[PDB]
């Protein structure tokens, strides 16, 4: 018995590839506009006047219109002590993200094999990606049984990951894609604010910066090297990733698992940190590509908010068009965690369709994702994108 | 720019081989024939007979000699919260485990790299697996710091896996290596029972079974495909792997990660289950390779407890000394969970090569690793031994 040979027929041949994308939000819409009145009612902290006015002026700022959110003003009635800035309360909100996680993310990826249209028993791997909660068999197991998945479909359950975690399960499912002839990984990531959801707290404003950012979605992907001719239909390839650790990050954001739920903090400034740290980062990816001009390549950028945006444009040169369906995805949407990237991978293949262009990439050839978070770590992907 | 170019020249060639192998433990040494009057006096239980005679029965069935433990008695007195069955202490374990797992964890890490040989610059991917807790940034980052890793390594931070993830990480690394030209990954399951340890209670014996089996370690490996002739020694080659559900199991095995702590239910019998499906992921590994006779591969399983140990023996009629390694390990380490497969694979090459053995497999070409844990959940690995 050749190991050799083994090895040989094992491999698959070609560049790991998306080949659907299917997306799910709560339906409860929360416009930001009020948020802050409904808010400081809902946490009983309309006494506190300055507060408010500053938390007024985030949600203004934020450039977000609408966030999506499993938590409403009942289930929020029902646990004041996730309405306090910190009262025991995880396993409360522990309850609620071990159900919602993996029912959210099954809606996002009944979407994305409907779309794929190959029998879901053709699912090889699955990677399921959440900083919502925890639990023991995991989200990966309920979104096995809640598709009915085969019993042997070989999972990567991803937990506690954070914002930049929408890199991480491309670069993931690109090796499982490429190394295993035939395999076809389906990738679920899905994001419930209810164990960060929390009362504001005036001596803890970056605390209070989340409670204006993040909202709840779920999108999902179906990744698979060497797609059948016209029975699959690619959408984008990957070509490259890496990870990195920002110099002088130590510390910038953190999230602690705590019994009050998922806390946050900010402890630097993220916008400066990415946007001093992210030219490296392209010349890293595209400089072996013969590739200098950033504008003449696709992007998807994680929003964490949109400082970040600003000062990556303002830092490369980005015509104003580059982040445009990155912030779409953020106006629409907030801050979705390890979703947002794949949102607006879908919202830019989806526009560049519907408006006739030439690829998938918004008419380009190359194109970068780029993830951020805790670290302060930045995820870098560059595409390919696909004709049509 | 030509894709298929790019994608030939990034990858490796040959089978991903394990290239080092070190552990680590906390240095309390827990004797388990005095263990049920030591717990049940730390834990404040000696008016309950009936219940501490059933943990001396246990622990006198499990076959464990020792267990290490970062929990003392000094730790436990200035923890009652921890000590009661049931009571609000997450806050204090998390705060054990974010620091202890990742420093627990260089210490393998450390052992491994002086093994290897190679500059640390070198490792391009880590892994790390944990179900001791969880912190943004992960236990991953801080390893990264903590051994000076590159900035630039790309991270796999597994949480809240289970027992079976020692099976996980090494099918993770398997497709890293293999995917990777040049790629060289350390694989850290670092296992600490801080979050796990409660109190007694007579009404939940399946929690109880638990305070006889798991004990602390960490295990670390390099993982590489096409190592440098005569500068790094293979072990043992990767060939093939598999992650399955079995069938009936539905709830077998459970934790949740709450308030209280990690909490531990058993409600199937799973030395029954694990038996009952272990020949069929046997055919799916073996049958391709013609083999048949299982007495003829070496042996790793996660040794849950000894009955699972023994009711497979029973069930496909090895020979005892099948799984010594296994049980060598049991006996001097307890349940590690991640880990304890870890340890077996150094354990075994280690005797097979004092004792002047062929191959690091005890002498035998082909071996099987398995990992056993919620879902209920049976990961298989396949693997080839080295020469000497």
């Amino acid at each position: 018995v050749s190991v050799s040979e083994i090895r040989k027929a094992q491999r698959a041949e070609g560049p790991a590839t998306i080949l659907a994308i299917g997306t799910a939000n709560p339906a409860n819409c929360v416009e930001q506009s009020t948020y802050p009145d409904f808010y400081f009612k809902i946490t009983n902290s309309e006494h506190k006047t300055e507060l408010k006015e500053k938390f007024q002026r985030m949600c203004d700022k934020s450039m977000i219109k609408r966030r999506y959110m499993y938590l409403t003003e009942e289930i929020l009635k029902e646990n004041p002590n996730v309405c306090e800035y910190m009262a025991p309360s995880l396993d409360a909100r522990q309850d609620m993200v071990v159900v919602e996680v993996p029912r959210l993310g099954k809606e996002a990826a009944v979407k994305a094999i409907k779309e794929w249209g190959q029998p879901k028993s053709k699912i090889t791997h699955l990677i399921v990606c959440t900083t919502s909660g925890v639990d023991m068999p995991g989200a990966d197991y309920q979104l096995t049984k809640l598709l009915g998945l085969r019993p042997y479909v070989k999972r990567y359950m991803m937990y506690q990951q954070g914002c930049f975690a929408g890199g991480t399960v491309l670069r993931l499912a690109k090796d499982l894609a490429e190394n295993n002839k035939g395999a076809r990984v389906l990738v679920v990531c899905s994001e419930v604010t209810a164990v960060t959801f929390r009362g504001p707290s005036d001596t803890h404003l970056d605390s209070l910066v989340g409670q204006a950012l993040f909202g709840d979605g779920a999108a999902a992907l179906i990744v698979g090297s060497d797609p059948v001719p016209e029975i699959e239909k690619p959408i984008f390839e990957m070509v490259w990733t890496a990870q990195t650790i920002a110099p002088d990050s130590e510390g910038a954001i953190d999230f602690h698992l705590r019994e009050a739920g998922l806390t946050f903090h900010l402890l630097k400034d993220v916008p400066g940190i990415v946007s001093k740290n992210i030219t490296k980062a392209l010349v890293e990816a595209f400089e072996p590509l013969g590739i200098s001009d950033y504008n003449s390549i696709f992007w998807i950028a994680h929003p964490g908010g949109p400082a970040i945006l600003d000062q990556v444009e303002q830092k490369l040169a980005l015509k104003p068009e580059k982040m445009n369906a990155t912030r779409e995805v953020l106006s629409e949407y907030g801050n979705m965690s390890s979703a947002c990237v794949l949102f607006i991978l879908d919202e830019m293949r989806k526009k560049s369709t519907q408006n006739g262009l030439k690829t998938t990439g918004e008419g380009l050839e190359w194109g970068v994702l780029f993830g951020f978070g805790p670290g302060l770590t930045i995820e870098t992907v560059v595409l390919r994108s696909v004709a049509i």
